[PDB]
């Protein structure tokens, strides 16, 4: 994609994810904001970022229990 | 202590059944009955997430 369109599709997947941080991953309040990400980026990208945020997520809830131990 | 050490190893030993059997899960499930056993679950859906990334970002 052009220098444009990998900015758009990077800040489309920045609102997206800020979307899901802001509203404790509520994805299904999000719909709009993930249609433009999937409009905005190659489909293979799209892939690598939602498996990347899966890992992000997860290991923030790992390191998180071993902050905090109930 | 003692057990974060065995979890970590498990986590190796499984890994290095799916790189040897390029990634065929099926292959190494003595090994996945291991590591379950020896890491939390909240560690094991992280390890698992960590995997599918990387294996993923290994076609780039």
């Amino acid at each position: 994609p052009s220098m444009k369109e990998r900015q758009v599709c990077w800040g489309a997947r920045d609102e997206y994810w800020k979307c899901l941080d802001e509203n404790l991953e509520d994805a299904s309040q999000c719909k709009k904001l993930r249609s433009s990400f999937e409009s905005s980026c190659p489909q293979q990208w799209i892939k690598y970022f939602d498996k990347r945020r899966d890992y992000l997520k997860f290991k923030e809830k790992f390191e998180a229990g071993q902050f905090e131990p109930s």
